[PDB]
């Protein structure tokens, strides 16, 4: 009975397999049929390439020793070498050109999430390159979904030594019965095998794969597209600035590169955001996913006026300044979205970009106060304490009651105030959306138990003040670059209410996801990442 | 008697003032003399400069305005104008070309210094050119400088309006006899002057100055070299990383750019690099400044094991890989220069340059263990608890006598052991030290009273285990971008002890600082500061 899985990087986890281009090189420059090859391996144990796996010596110091042993290795079938012949050359674009596997790192993740422990075993360098970076990266990027990585170099064991088995097996700490081990390369393969671990020799991943899903009896293949990757609290990087005296404001920090804020909406977490960070810091992006003001383990002062978008796009602002940031791509969700079309409005300066989902820009009415004004539950919401009480009553119903998606019975915004209550029709026990898990709803319930309903409510009690500031920006233009991203289903944030949005902002790129619900985040994610990405990529840098 | 300093940003904070350049512009175009600047000032109070000045229109929108007027104003005069004019062209190179006039902010810094209230009051606009984050970057620079800024586009005034005054002096809660205003404008000036404010017309910097000089009684010209801008912990970005369970990292975060990694030495904080932290984010980097294990905000485990450089890179690179991090340029100090060395030699993938104030880079010798071997407070550092409790005794007392600079008693490093401790022979109640203040020993202090001395002092207490460790790496070179700094006067840490390096680093780059004790960073701050911005600017992009 397996419960583990280890993969070789090379010709396994990751593709073209480096070793590849050996052959491609001695072909491509009509030279003898494993030249290059028997050069690399010069001295097997005792070689050049056995010191650099083995960490003894970097990759810069072993480029020299492989171009003396292509040298030596010449004179045998006499041949003469091209003027312009770099080693150096070679493997920064066999390095350059590999990339992950996804079909196999989607088979690992499978495997992981059915309870497999996780490997990978490969045979490394130290690498010292000016393009050392571009490895880093994909190095990076590849485990994040392992339980273990070791390296050769790091170990200054190589395959296809016994004791680096031994040592897998220790790290493992599985008796090599339960265990699968693959690798491209036969060699490294038997030391495994004959120790008693299941073994697949991956030539093509489909025929790898087929037997990886014969050997542990899951589905690995043609399985359905996989869920981007989420957040786990306990791993993320966790920042605190204070903008005044008792107000700070936390957020989560993942990658590098131009800052991306996130800004989400009621009654949401930083949280909301848990498959869009791991991707836009995965495409280059500096994320700083924001607990907005009231929510988590940000400050939730009682004050209603603490709440009105002029205080709260100014302590926006005061984080950038404190972060020592001149700007940041403001990215919001809901109530997030009405902020950072704000931001753009009053302080270009530091927006590099705005993004809002689902929450369109409408410009304010001077002839109209909003409080004039059936979308009750804003009339419910008013009144301090009576929707604090409803929503603070039962956590657990409270947020799988709202997280719902278009297909669940999402529970009408009208009448409420008629009815006196937002869950007066609904069940006690409210059913478990396909969006998140009972895990992933105890997140919110563990958040909202620090500082209640009152400060997220309370963004709703400024209707006035944020009217009134408004109406300044009320001759302005934004001519920064704009998205806006539409969900079919939100029956609260319409499609519709965003249509006349190029009027105000004529350089507008826009983005719709069907079959979405108003919790777009965790609705559609793959939509979202897609969306978001490829926009930043075109007008963010 | 004046406690607050009003200053113009344009012609007084930041030169060449932009206004000026409307005259550079037409006088290069031979057009007639102040057709620009009319044109600029078109309608007066109801003219487009003015909507734009007051928040009403954006900078962008402004532009065809502007450019309208210059038509208009043609037409009197009878004058065509270039095919390739153009207004954005015009403030493009303006603003690019305007900086900070540094005596001026040194002498507005000098007044703060002293107790005085200072503020920017400028007349501006909402910048949304693609070019705008550059006078974003300005702005943040001035500020952080300054008690208050008053944009004229954010409040919906301008000047010469009295109103403005007014709302300068009710955020100011000053009466206008106790306020200095300069302006480079007699027009802005005359409505705080018949207020009865003190005013300063500024024409140049110089004379304005002794203007300045002479009405505040305070020494403004020609005063020494002041220190870098040194961080306000309270001000400052927190980070935090559990890199295991039971070991959680505290950084500091400030700046946007490439990743700076800053690890401070024995008995240190990251606040050791409170001067390096503003003026590297400055420098257009992102700055981490740790809290090393067993310090402050940082984990402080009991164990002695915890503290040995494996463990220790380990979890560095940990901490890069919950932030998202491929690569960290890795600055360290003393035990902190100890561990960038070792980042550099055994995980070259994860440092994009490495560099080392004081600690120079020695490799082991197999033939001989540190151990066998009057440098005697590492024999003295060895004995768990007995160094804790001297050092955990009198804190005030233990930083004062250890943080001092080369001039002051130093205090020796040798016959400790004989001693029976390093302050047998010192004073009860040491001598302040021109590097602190009595609040920063303070901090020092209260970062202290959390995990003690015992973490700290560990790091000593892996001799024989960093040793074997080292052994591995005896075949390897530093190939990467490296810098070493020396101080001249670092009785410990001698520059004499660096000068084979070049063995083991071939490339290696090097800076020396003179009359610089061991404590590198506080004793000569401007010095370092431009020796890590330079080298960084050359080898680390
Ligand atoms: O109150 S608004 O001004 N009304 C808008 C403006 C016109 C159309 C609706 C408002 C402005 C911006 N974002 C908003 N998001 C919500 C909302 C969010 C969650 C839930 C819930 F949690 F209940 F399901 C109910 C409502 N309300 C918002
Ligand atoms: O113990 S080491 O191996 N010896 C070195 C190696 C050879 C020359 C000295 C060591 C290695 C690296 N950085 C170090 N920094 C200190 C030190 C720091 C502060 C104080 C104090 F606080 F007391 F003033 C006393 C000593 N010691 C260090």
């Amino acid at each position: 009975t397996l419960r583990a899985a280890v993969f070789d990087l090379d010709g396994v986890l990751a593709l073209p397999a480096v070793f590849g281009v050996l052959g491609r090189t001695e072909e491509a420059l009509a030279l003898p049929r494993g030249l290059l090859n028997d050069a690399f391996q010069k001295g097997g144990p005792e070689g050049a390439t056995t010191r650099l796996m083995k960490g003894e010596i970097t990759l810069s110091q072993w480029i020299p020793l492989m171009e003396e042993n292509c040298r030596k290795c010449s004179e045998t079938a006499k041949v003469c070498l091209p003027k312009n012949f770099s080693i150096k050359e070679i493997f920064d674009k066999a390095i350059s050109a590999r990339k992950i596997n996804r079909p196999m790192l989607q088979a690992a993740l499978m495997l992981r999430k059915k309870g497999f422990t996780t490997a990978i075993l490969t045979n490394t360098w130290l690498d010292d390159r000016a393009e050392r970076d571009g490895l880093a990266q994909l190095m990076c990027e590849l485990k994040m979904h392992f339980d273990f990585l070791i390296e050769s170099c790091q170990v200054g064991m190589v395959k296809p030594e016994p004791q680096i088995y031994k040592f897998l097996l220790d790290t493992l700490k599985a008796s090599p019965s339960e265990v699968v081990f693959l690798d491209d390369i036969g060699a490294n393969l038997k030391p495994a095998r004959d120790l008693g671990m299941v073994t697949i020799l991956v030539q093509d991943t489909d025929t790898a794969l087929k037997e990886l899903e014969k050997v542990t009896g899951i589905q690995l293949l043609n399985t359905p597209a996989p869920l981007p990757t989420s957040c786990n609290p306990s791993d993320m990087s966790h920042g605190y600035v204070t903008v005044k005296p008792r107000v700070r404001l936390h957020f989560v920090e993942l990658g590098s590169g131009p800052a991306v804020c996130l800004c989400h909406g009621f009654p949401e977490s930083w949280y909301s955001w848990r498959y869009q960070i791991p991707a836009l810091a995965q495409a280059g992006y500096r994320v700083l996913a924001m607990d907005m003001k009231g929510y988590g383990e940000s400050s939730a002062p009682p004050e209603i006026e603490e709440y009105c978008m002029e205080v709260l796009c100014k302590e926006m602002v005061t984080f950038l300044d404190k972060l020592g940031l001149s700007q940041a791509v403001f990215i919001g969700h809901d109530w997030g979205g009405m902020l950072v079309w704000y931001m753009a409005l009053f302080y270009p300066e530091r927006v590099r970009a705005v993004a809002s989902l689902n929450t369109p820009f409408i410009p304010a009415n001077p002839n109209m106060s909003p409080l004039e004004s059936v979308f009750d539950y804003q009339l419910y919401f008013q009144e301090p304490g009576v929707a604090e009480a409803e929503l603070e009553q039962n956590l657990s119903r409270t947020f799988k009651s709202l997280f719902r998606a278009s297909d669940e019975s999402v529970l009408s915004m009208h009448k409420v105030c008629e009815a006196g209550g937002l869950f007066v029709n609904s069940p006690e026990e409210p059913s478990l959306s396909r969006m998140v898990t009972e895990e992933e709803i105890q997140f919110y319930v563990q958040q909202f138990k620090k500082s209640g309903f009152r400060g997220p409510l309370n963004w709703y009690r400024n209707m006035e003040r944020n009217w009134k500031w408004a109406c300044k920006s009320l001759g302005r233009k934004i001519l920064i670059p704009a998205l806006m991203v539409t969900a079919e289903k939100d029956f609260v944030l319409v499609p519709q209410m965003s249509q006349h949005m190029e009027d105000w902002i004529p350089h507008l790129k826009r983005g719709h996801i069907e079959d979405c619900g108003h919790w777009t985040q965790m609705d559609k994610p793959t939509e979202v990442n897609q969306i978001l990405i490829k926009w930043l990529d075109s007008d963010a840098r």
